[PDB]
DNA sequence: GTTCCAATTGGAA
DNA sequence: GTTCCAATTGGAA
């Protein structure tokens, strides 16, 4: 039914696991786990570490709540065991999808 | 003298490349042959692309030169083929290094 | 429809 | 004295 990704018990189902074409590149992998992981506007509303843009600090942007530091910890530590690629592009590929899932709810507006 | 990086012909101190610790990361190393390769100056003023910043397309910034391809792609070159890094790790190490030598000048 | 590019920034590492 | 982290952008791929 479900399958634990990491040490901390955060999980998804054989079947979204099953799938996925594992062909492809590792960080549209991550991006496919993160949307079996967590929500849609969960995605959209938040962030990798929760801290604002130091690029933006004058003119300002919606500050976002962090991500859950447990279900990110089990997603980095699958991609370096399975597909064994480093924590720095996990956390890469994390911080876009948020990012476009941002852009993304933008379009419907 | 000097020693070749690429097929498209550029070289770098031949001095420089010994004196160069390949147990440092990839990007690490990509920096330091940068330094070696354009001038500081150079790297101050030019980025990757030669675009500006999308997030910045309203707010006017100077406009910054792109770097030498031909130089950048035996730079690519040849990290691939001796650390065996991606072309995405060299392309994002350059673009860091011009931007924190901008930060230099910045300073001064 | 989704991902990639890479430029920009300040403090942390 | 340098590098790293990662947030944010819009068009391009």
């Amino acid at each position: 039914p479900m399958v634990t990704i990491g040490p901390n018990g955060t999980e998804v189902s054989r079947i979204s696991l099953s799938a996925i074409n594992w062909a492809m590149t590792g960080p549209s992998i991550t991006r496919k786990l993160l949307c079996e992981i967590f929500d849609r506007d969960t995605l959209a509303h938040h962030t990798l570490s929760g801290k604002p843009s130091p690029a933006f600090r004058d003119c300002a942007r919606p500050s976002k709540q962090q991500l859950d530091p447990l279900k990110v910890a089990d997603l980095v530590y699958l991609m370096t065991n399975s597909c064994d690629m480093t924590p720095r592009e996990v956390r890469t590929a994390i911080t876009t999808k948020c990012a476009d899932e941002n852009k993304m709810l933008r379009s419907r507006m």
